[PDB]
């Protein structure tokens, strides 16, 4: 477990990584999202402005942040090269956390306070709602390269899957999780899961139903969970302000 050379960071939460193994960070603390590239030993402050306990990061494949600024109940974007944010257009969001985005640029959103997930597609000034069941405040959204979204039911202590279009979810096969916060999907289709009530990481490949857990170390209240092409993940221990990482 390697610890990534962050300064500064405050109760951090949500994490991605891109396919430069550029490491995104929320530094929730400080209503500001930093980002690292791979080999640096200096962070960049993304020119988000406005923003106000913000909880989840999500890039897109042309580089675009997404950052859902959950005291405000908005998801803001950033074009990569770009100085003036702007604002998607949701509605009615309550205590939003995760954000996720397709390859068709579809954003997905876990409107926690209203036990729903939702999604824009790009262009689009018309929210959908997805159709699971049951969902009980869910935090962390991945969406993967078929179009499946998946979702940490945190009140529940499951994880639940929707494939693209498809009208009831999947139960993943995880076993004794508690409070879950982040999940990540690799390109594999492994599922990576913070079980942050547990302090630790554990991932389920697919098809499979013994997940596994990571030898992550002294992790506390852990959030975000990303994992790269090369399948090093990344997690936000975010009661020990600090991200940490683990190459394959």
């Amino acid at each position: 477990q390697t610890v990534l050379p962050f300064t500064g960071l405050n109760t951090p939460s949500g994490v991605a990584v891109d396919s430069a193994g550029t490491v995104y960070v929320t530094d929730h603390g400080n209503n500001r999202v930093v980002k690292l590239a791979a080999g640096s030993t200096n962070q960049v402050t993304l020119p988000f402005t406005g923003l106000n306990t913000p909880h989840g990061v999500a890039v897109d494949s042309a580089g675009t942040v997404y950052v859902t600024d959950h005291g405000n109940n908005r998801v803001v974007k950033l074009a990569a090269g770009s100085n003036t944010q702007t604002v998607l257009p949701f509605t009615g969001l309550n205590t939003p956390s995760g954000v996720a985005v397709d390859s068709a640029g579809t954003v997905y959103v876990t409107d926690h306070g209203n036990n729903r997930v939702v999604k824009l597609a790009a262009g689009s000034t018309n929210q959908v709602t997805l159709p699971f069941t049951g969902l009980n405040t869910p935090h962390g959204v991945a969406v993967d390269s078929a179009g499946t979204v998946y979702v940490t039911d945190h009140g529940n202590n499951r994880v639940v899957k929707l494939a693209a279009g498809s009208n009831t979810q999947t139960v993943l096969p995880f076993t004794g999780l508690n409070t879950p916060s982040g999940v990540a999907v690799d390109s594999a289709g492994t599922v990576y899961v913070t079980d942050h009530g547990n302090n630790r990481v554990v991932k389920l490949a697919a098809g499979s139903t013994n997940q596994v857990t990571l030898p992550f170390t002294g992790l506390n209240t852990p959030h975000g969970v990303a994992v790269d092409s090369a399948g090093t993940v990344y997690v936000t221990d975010h009661g020990n302000n600090r991200v940490v990482k683990l190459a394959a």
